[PDB]
């Protein structure tokens, strides 16, 4: 027996039932390149709860009693056991219309809508997008010219690196301030899409015009490829160049700033993952009454917002069993 929601059961980094999770979340995704946000939310419950479970499934008779598992994730999860493959899967997998959108949606810049329209309006390859550069955004084109590295899954040695030099120039720049690593890297995980890091500052306020120091910093030391300044958190969306023994790899990076009051809020939202983030909302909302975001945690019947001084006093605020980062991998 199993939890109805991912945040109040752990979910580890690995699991016994890879296989059946990646299957499902493909429909999830090919769902939400055609706008089917319910289905995408239903494949992806599912997907949650066989990586929660302490066994492979080998039988169909193991599903059993599990919450959000309805008839169509069954079938899939049953065809796989019989047969080895399950034919929506793999027709999903072969069609053009998602290996496009797959393809237009990695690129840093591309969301689902935009991936869409230029689908609709002819274009497949990257090659399509570079005839077209009108089309493009300065960050979408940025995302184009580094495609090939921005593809390579970011590496822990990468992020060691990365930090590091984060690190140097939010220290130089201002005494006292911090770095945290959040997102993926910080619930364990062995690789990644980019790097997340949080920063702020003990003394409320003195995070204001820190970003910009620490931008100039990298930029002058030949680490910045491409950076877009965001005055929500302030936040530079990046891509950095990172050395590399005789080479040198381009890494998207997060840099988001968050004055301390709201740095817990902020810390729990920015680990994920996505979906775990998801259903703590969602529970929230749903069994306490209690609107949370990244900012933090309002009552809207009484209009008052939650004190946390770390991410364990929202937990227990809301009712909840604390998760480490790494058993937040829904
Ligand atoms: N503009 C954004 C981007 C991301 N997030 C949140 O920040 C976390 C990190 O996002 P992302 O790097 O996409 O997820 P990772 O789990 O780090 O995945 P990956 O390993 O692919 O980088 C997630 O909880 C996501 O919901 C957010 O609140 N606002
Ligand atoms: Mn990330
Ligand atoms: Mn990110």
């Amino acid at each position: 027996w199993m939890p109805a929601y991912a945040c109040q059961r752990p979910t580890p980094l690995t699991h016994h039932n890879t296989g059946l999770s990646e299957a499902l979340e493909i429909l999830a995704e090919a769902a939400g390149f055609e706008g089917s946000e319910g289905r995408l939310l239903t494949f992806c419950r599912a997907a949650s709860v066989l990586k929660a479970l302490p066994s492979p499934v080998t039988t169909l008779s193991q599903l059993q009693g599990l919450p959000h598992f309805g008839e169509h994730s069954s079938r899939v999860v049953q065809e796989l056991l019989e047969h080895g493959v399950c034919e929506e899967v793999e027709r999903v997998r072969r069609s053009e219309r998602y290996q496009t959108m797959k393809l237009f949606t990695q690129i840093f810049g591309v969301g689902v809508k935009t991936a869409d329209r230029w689908y609709r309006e002819g274009l497949r390859t990257l090659d399509d997008l570079r005839e077209q550069p009108q089309k493009l955004t300065q960050q979408q084109k940025a995302g184009l010219q580094h495609h090939q590295d921005l593809s390579t899954p970011v590496l822990r040695s990468d992020v060691d690196a990365l930090q590091q030099v984060v690190e140097e120039a939010v220290g130089q720049a201002l005494p006292g301030a911090t770095v945290t690593l959040t997102g993926g890297f910080r619930r364990g995980k062995l690789q990644g899409h980019d790097v997340d890091f949080l920063i702020t500052h003990p003394k409320e306020g003195q995070e204001a015009g820190l970003l910009p120091r620490v931008m100039c910093r990298l930029q002058d030391q030949g680490l910045i490829l491409y950076h877009q300044h965001q005055h929500a958190f302030e936040r530079s969306f990046c891509i950095f160049r990172l050395p590399q023994p005789g080479s040198w790899k381009a890494v998207r990076v997060d840099l988001v700033v968050a004055p301390v009051s709201q740095f817990p809020f902020a810390l729990l939202g920015w680990t994920g993952s996505k979906l775990f983030q998801r259903e703590l909302r969602r529970f929230s909302r749903k069994e306490k009454g209690l609107w949370l975001n990244s900012h933090g945690l309002f009552d809207p019947e009484q209009k008052t917002f939650f004190q946390a001084a770390s991410e364990e006093d929202i937990f227990r605020h809301l009712g909840l069993e604390y998760l480490p980062p790494e058993q937040r991998n829904a």
